[PDB]
């Protein structure tokens, strides 16, 4: 949580932006873009209510064309995009999700727009906003720094989750932030747990990146510290995790030696464990975020690896790389796409990839 060496990487943000795209043309919206990429993630897993849902989720910029790139790239997707794709798969259950950032600038609009979106999912089926709300103060200002304010994701069975960013006025003050947010919502005893774990202080070593929180009431309801691990060894990174409810010994070391190799220039995008929190649980989740692009050199390359790693655990390789098929727009050794997959072991594992729409360069 100090220097430019270290932390998450700004990826498309701060860069210049052009279209290129084998699959969409130019005057494609990036609502139209995003209801494609739903339904061919669906296909791997084997339309026109989805694409209002969708051009009415991004409304107002949903209606924009995907050919001419935003001012400012999004974070939300590797590519810059204002929308990201991903699959998850947990115990025998397979879905597909969809986070999406205002494409609008500047930042301190693009964050408006996020808080507006907030408030129009706050009437919607089985929403509760009033948690977001009552930590929102937090994550926003009139000046925002870092790459990104407020982000969501919706994912169909319509459920919604809120990404808000604890470096919003810089890295130094995300763990008090953070901290805040989480005894406001009355999660003082998981995260003292997860605090005292780490050794009563937070630097790059476990970084505050994001917070995530679904938008549900009632005991369902579940808050994610992301924290990014700058400048450690695999081992170092399990051992963070022990403290959680579902920690398997040795099984985050193991996915990430095996299909991240050694800890190269490219491998500056840190790893990410997600820490879970919820009601009445006295100690976190763990969920390993493993990198993808551009530690590998392609999609093709990681899918390799992937693949063999699913398979090592007994998980289900086939439909991991038929989505992969279905969704990418270039043959995989010359395709760029895939972000982080994510990954928890143990007696209900789950996977999970995010994908670029991989539409500018
Ligand atoms: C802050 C994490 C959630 C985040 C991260 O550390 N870096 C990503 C860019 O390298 C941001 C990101 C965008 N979409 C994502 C989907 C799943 C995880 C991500 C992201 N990170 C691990
Ligand atoms: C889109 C970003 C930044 C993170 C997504 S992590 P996640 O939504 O897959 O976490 P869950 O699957 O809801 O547990």
């Amino acid at each position: 949580d100090f220097t430019p060496d270290t932390g998450v990487i700004a990826e498309m943000t701060g860069r210049p932006m052009r279209f290129d795209s084998d699959r969409y043309r130019p005057t494609d919206t990036y609502a139209e873009v995003a209801c494609d990429k739903v339904c061919r993630a669906y296909e791997g897993l084997g339309r026109e209510s989805l694409l209002a849902f969708l051009r009415d989720l991004t409304d107002p910029w949903g209606e924009l064309p995907v050919g001419t790139p935003p001012e400012d790239a999004c974070w939300v997707s590797i590519d810059g995009m204002p929308l990201e794709t991903s699959v998850a798969w947990a115990g025998r259950k397979a879905g597909v999700r969809l986070s999406l950032e205002s494409p609008r600038g500047p930042a301190k609009r693009r964050m408006e727009d996020g808080m507006a979106l907030t408030r129009r999912l706050a009437g919607r089926p089985g929403v509760s906003v009033d948690p977001c709300l009552r930590v929102e103060d937090l994550f926003t200002d009139d000046d925002p720094q870092g790459y990104f304010t407020i982000a969501h994701a919706v994912a169909w069975t319509p459920r919604y989750k809120i990404f808000l960013n604890p470096a919003v006025r810089g890295r130094e003050q995300a763990a008090a932030r953070t901290e805040e947010a989480m005894i406001r919502l009355g999660l003082e005893q998981p995260w003292r747990a997860l605090t005292e774990h780490l050794g009563g202080a937070y630097g790059p070593e476990h970084e505050p990146a994001a917070l995530a929180m679904d938008l549900v009431p009632g005991d369902d309801f579940r808050v994610q510290v992301y924290l990014a691990h700058s400048g450690v060894s695999a081992e170092a990174i399990d051992a963070k995790s022990a403290v959680a409810a579902d920690h398997v010994p040795g099984s985050f070391a193991r996915a990430l030696r095996g299909i991240n190799g050694a800890d190269p220039e490219w491998k500056r995008k840190p790893p990410v464990t997600a820490f879970s929190f919820g009601p009445g649980r006295a100690v976190p989740g763990a969920t390993l975020y493993v990198p993808m692009i551009p530690v590998h050199g392609s999609d093709a390359a990681a899918r390799d690896r992937v693949a063999a790693f699913l398979r090592s655990e007994g998980m289900d390789a086939v439909g991991y790389e038929a989505v992969l098929d279905a969704i990418s727009d270039r043959s995989l050794p010359e395709s760029h796409t895939q972000n982080f997959i994510s990954y928890r072991g143990g007696d209900s594992p789950r996977f999970s990839v995010y994908l670029a729409p991989g539409v500018y360069r």
